């Protein structure tokens, strides 16, 4: 179980030089109550987003670089890092993927090509790293072996493998009959874990393909598709999802909410339905709205093993597409799955955003950026943040328009932002 | 009575494979409360628009083609779209409201026009689609009958008809002596039901004018003049209307709560006149406001029973007047009746609105996207998201300001919308 | 720190036959949230007492025996059981003192007599059992030694000593200018702490009093005359005292809240002093108003220390004063030491208790009860119960009245009570 601030502060006060205290309060030691615990900070009943409030800070006793990023993604999948690429057609492709596994996170490749398309994808991803080539002890590397995956595996210490020491793929499927075929496909390329990818995941037409893959590929990790209360996670945690999507209407390409009046601020939901998927061992991806490495830290406080990214990888090298130029900065396609350039109506905006470079010199920032959030918090680790938000250490302030704005640059004449330097 | 999201997730888990739990709880179900009830909603008394808060994803067993618009305009008139176009001199003649009567609603003609004027627009409509035509069993199809009307029939299947085969008209009047000569002529002419068209329909004025109608035309619909608050309701509902108008102050030509400081926010407007109204079996109209689909399904999830629309279908090719390009795009004027244009102090402001086509390839726009919120919500017609509404069954969620920003476009470098392809 | 339920649960399950769930929480386990915290509990400025409230139940994993009572008197010195008898004339003398010593608690002696006789009653406690009799390695036992220590030893193991291997007693004085010499006898006949023994330790006399003693008797420990609010302890403690007694008004014989209006509802006061001390290290005494073995644990549960008895020690065989039969019943004088049996206004009433028999044989009956009473909580010791409430984990709940006629005894037609058979 996870040491409270106080527990450390004496710890580290007694190794050093500077009884009734222990007798009076048997160790749990006097800190002034400030601020508010998850559950008053959404008793309220407002509606809070990402930007409506902050974590106070902790007590440190460790660096950053020690901060452990270990994350469930299902109740049997494990990554080195909590970061997903999302099932989009202009964010994930095979090489999207193989990076996103490379970096210790994981890429869902997606679905809006043929089944033959995907599954090749699919396979791309599995064979881009090997232990035996069997289609051309494994301790006798240092079928084939090849010098070449020793390079990939020393050049990559947090790399997402199987037990075959290939890489780590998701895939997306519908919920038509169609996508059954999908499936077998899939599975024949190897496929590691599932995502549904509704809207609203809450359905007749998703329980009944979460019952038909749990039958016919019992071995198969699941992931329900998108839910934002707690009594639609009931329904996909009984019918027996290893994990689910968390998020509607929020996600930068959106407009779900002005079209049809459902959704969900993102934090509120984020931290309810996690809050249920708890009780029964499941694990949450929070998807969309992530704008920044602190929405990533929130997210991963309020309840979140994993968080989904669209907007943050687009327009860099490994997203799908070309770069084109046009408004005399250099951009890339960034779509929404639902604008209808992916009676049917438009549920998002197809748009642009400025290039980023590659995967691999920006998913360390973001590590490096989690880990800063982790430390100044006192959490040495992802899973003790999550057990100091459910026990009430970890404390919370809600933020007026004014603090929002105190929050960001204030009365400069100009400014230069550079976020990383190498 | 409706159908739970329990009962019918129970049922359908019931046609399939996949004691106690009954008789502990007669079938209601365990399903984890989250959100809020509409009570609870505007128990705060802040004051909510439509922008202020969502609805909550429910269990969706259908598909949104199946959902029933089927909606009260007043006690004894049944629409089969909940539309209803306003009667502005900028909006409603004799071609929008057979547009609006043919794909299922209703057109008002407006009254800033003579009594012969107003009657003959009224009688254009009423002439459209014919059954008999006695001033040149019906079954006889297959005293004149002609082709052209079985054509009508076959191409606009919701077509608002009386039991003559002609289209349904709404007509305006005012609250003066005068107004007692324009309702003899819109009565032979045809009208089916009218509007008291007032600011404010609280008044002496208005009463003695709701009595002069019953007693002079007792087959005639009257729906009462605008009131936001319960009080107004009361008085109206007393004197013997069929329907209200419900909205001051809101609507986008409007400027009465800077001019006047009366009005109210049109969600609590809705929500609190709709509540009282439903005691005495009264239908509402949500009047002005409505920018987008998701605000039609709001009102209507709020206790509408129909939706009256002045700026959303103004510069459509059926709406008075001409186009004029002035700014470099197709633009048609749209003037409130209240401003001056139309001691005398403005009510209104007039202005100018973007072309988009005819109202026949943009209401089944409309009426494809408020079928699909009602499939996200989980309700099988407009009535049943009325009953979870009343229930409790519906829950709601408030947004604070970055929660609206969310539920927004965000962090594109640009974009491109198109609401509908075809 | 101490582990909660959830942590022992896990490791007892564990231990047996009967991933995700360690990665989400951090072993932190869902537990569902019931009753209140200390702090919900004492927000709604109600005044409580004892009588008011419950404590929930908790999770068991061990035998009542093995409930450790290890107590804090003052800043240095400790006790292995949490009770104390009372500083009036009709309750502690020698043989209740040593008594109370022998049993693992502390008694200390009256001052209702001259300064000579309390010095008396001292040394009577302070030679009673022996190490060393230096006035006719210790480990010589298996100038002189007798075996009878040897027996007192083996039959009472829970002896509170001090390092030369004699029984502790305590003493009351004033703070008037005469009790100087008092205090010069108390601390030549070898007085182990002091209590300054007031209806209102807030005031010059006693803080006068506390700097006195703390610079003519540097090693003697004090606790601070009667206390109720924080306000107060913050005095007390700033002149240095190394404990506080808590209650005023409360109490068996006491009538000072009608005849002054000051006072407070004990468990509050218990409560807000404790909260307020342990942020200095200071122990806290709960003082009078303890009628029932659940009224200790309750009192220990606010964050009591220890606990103060008067009326039921009063009349037990060790109490001063002789039996009498007036009343058919067998009874001892209980009188209130503001009483005017013991223009001057009387603070308290004189009145009568019945026989209890020894302190020898009434003690281990509360010992019991408080391990009991501990166990159910699922607190292995009292500072694992005070750290469980200040933590959160320890929940509470209110009692309505017809709640407390529920928690007695019902419509029974007669019933007897034994309380303990052995
Ligand atoms: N998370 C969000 O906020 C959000 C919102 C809109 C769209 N999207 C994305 O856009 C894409 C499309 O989402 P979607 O929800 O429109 O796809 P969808 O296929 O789940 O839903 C489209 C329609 O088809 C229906 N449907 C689904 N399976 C069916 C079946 N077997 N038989 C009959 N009807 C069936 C649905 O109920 C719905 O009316 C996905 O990539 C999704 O992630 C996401
Ligand atoms: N819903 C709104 O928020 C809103 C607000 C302002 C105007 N409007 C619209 O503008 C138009 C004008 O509305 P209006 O209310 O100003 O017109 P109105 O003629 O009803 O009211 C104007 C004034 O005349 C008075 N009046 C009405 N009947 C009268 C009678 N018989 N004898 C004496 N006085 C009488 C009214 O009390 C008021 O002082 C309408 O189309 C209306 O729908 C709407
Ligand atoms: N805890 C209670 O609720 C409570 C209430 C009343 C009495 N008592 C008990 O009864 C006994 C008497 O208590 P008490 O408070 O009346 O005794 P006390 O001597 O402390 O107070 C009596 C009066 O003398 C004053 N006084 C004290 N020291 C003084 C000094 N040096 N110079 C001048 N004035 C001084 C006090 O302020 C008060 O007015 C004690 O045993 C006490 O514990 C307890
Ligand atoms: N040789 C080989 N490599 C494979 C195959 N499938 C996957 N790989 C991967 O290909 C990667 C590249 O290895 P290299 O050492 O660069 O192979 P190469 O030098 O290009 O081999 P040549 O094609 O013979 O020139 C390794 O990480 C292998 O795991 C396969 O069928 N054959
Ligand atoms: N042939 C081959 N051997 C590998 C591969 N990955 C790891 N191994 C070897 O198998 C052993 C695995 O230990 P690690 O490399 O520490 O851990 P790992 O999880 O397998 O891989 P990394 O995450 O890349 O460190 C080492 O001897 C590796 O060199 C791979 O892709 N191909
Ligand atoms: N013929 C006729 N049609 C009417 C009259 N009043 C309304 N209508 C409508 O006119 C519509 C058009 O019918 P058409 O078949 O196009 O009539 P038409 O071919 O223009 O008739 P002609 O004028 O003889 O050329 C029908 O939907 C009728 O309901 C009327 O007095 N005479
Ligand atoms: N001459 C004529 N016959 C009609 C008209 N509308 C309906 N009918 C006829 O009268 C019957 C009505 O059929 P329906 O279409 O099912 O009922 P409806 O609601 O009035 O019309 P729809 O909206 O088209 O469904 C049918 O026998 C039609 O042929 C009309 O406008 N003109
Ligand atoms: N011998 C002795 N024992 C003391 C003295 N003060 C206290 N005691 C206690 O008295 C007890 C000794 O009891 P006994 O050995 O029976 O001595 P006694 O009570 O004097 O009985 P007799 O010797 O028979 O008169 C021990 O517990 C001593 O600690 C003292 O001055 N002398
Ligand atoms: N002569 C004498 N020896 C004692 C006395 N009390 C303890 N001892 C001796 O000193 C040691 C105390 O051991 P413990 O009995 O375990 O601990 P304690 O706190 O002193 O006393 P207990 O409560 O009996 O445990 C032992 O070696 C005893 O023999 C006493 O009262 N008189
Ligand atoms: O058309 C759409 N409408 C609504 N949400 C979408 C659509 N397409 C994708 N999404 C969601 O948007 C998320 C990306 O959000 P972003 O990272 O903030 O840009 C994805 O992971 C999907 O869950
Ligand atoms: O001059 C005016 N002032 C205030 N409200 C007006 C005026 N003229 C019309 N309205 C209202 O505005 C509504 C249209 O609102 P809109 O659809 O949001 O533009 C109409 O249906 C009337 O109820
Ligand atoms: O005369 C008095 N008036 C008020 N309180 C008293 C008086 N004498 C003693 N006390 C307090 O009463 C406590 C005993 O309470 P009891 O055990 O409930 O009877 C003592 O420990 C004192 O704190």
């Amino acid at each position: 179980g996870h040491e409270t601030a106080a527990q450390r502060y004496s710890a580290r006060l007694l190794q050093a030089g500077y009884m009734a205290d222990y007798l009076i309060s048997g160790g749990t030691g006097y800190v002034p109550e400030d601020g508010l615990t998850a559950q008053q900070l959404f008793a309220s009943a407002d509606g809070l987003t990402y930007n409506d409030f902050l974590i106070l800070p902790g007590f440190i006793d460790f660096i950053a670089d020690e901060v452990d990023l270990t994350s469930a993604l299902t109740r049997k999948i494990t990554l080195k890092t909590p970061l997903i690429s999302s099932p989009m057609d202009t964010v994930t492709e095979a090489d999207m993927a193989i990076a996103m596994a490379l970096m210790g996170g994981i890429g869902f490749i997606h679905h809006n090509c043929t089944p033959e398309f995907q599954a090749n994808e699919v396979r791309k991803v599995k064979k881009f790293e090997q232990g035996f080539i069997t289609d051309p002890t494994l301790k006798e590397a240092n079928a084939i072996i090849a010098r070449t995956d020793l390079k990939k595996n020393r050049d990559y210490p947090l790399a997402s493998k199987d037990s075959q020491k290939q890489l780590l793929c998701g895939a997306a499927v519908g919920t038509r009959e169609d996508d059954k075929y999908r499936l077998d496909l899939l599975t024949q390329a190897g496929v590691d874990v599932i995502v549904l990818d509704s809207s609203q995941g809450n359905s007749v037409y998703q329980i009944a393909m979460v019952h038909y893959i749990k039958q016919k590929y019992p071995h198969l990790q699941v992931i329900g598709g998108n839910v934002v209360t707690a009594a639609q996670a009931k329904n996909l945690i009984d019918a027996g999802v290893d994990g689910l999507r968390v998020g509607m209407g929020c996600g930068s390409i959106c407009i779900t909410q002005e079209v049809m009046a459902c959704g969900r601020p993102q934090g509120t939901a984020v931290y309810k339905v996690a809050e249920y998927a708890r009780r029964f061992g499941v694990p949450i991806i929070a998807d969309g709205g992530i704008q920044t490495v602190g929405h990533v830290v929130k997210a991963l406080a309020l309840g979140a093993s994993t968080v989904m990214m669209g907007s943050l990888l687009a327009a860099t090298t490994e997203a799908p597409g070309e770069y084109f130029f046009s408004d005399g900065v250099r951009l890339k396609k960034y779509r929404g799955m639902g604008s209808l350039d992916a009676v049917k109506i438009a549920q998002g905006v197809s748009g642009s955003i400025q290039d980023k470079g590659s995967i691999q010199k920006f998913v360390p920032y973001l590590i490096a950026g989690i880990q800063h959030g982790c430390q100044d918090i006192g959490a040495r680790s992802l899973s003790v943040l999550r057990s100091m938000m459910y026990s009430g250490e970890l404390k919370f302030e809600k933020r007026t328009m004014s603090a929002q704005i105190e929050g960001g640059v204030h009365g400069l004449h100009s400014y230069t932002f550079l976020p990383f330097t190498k």
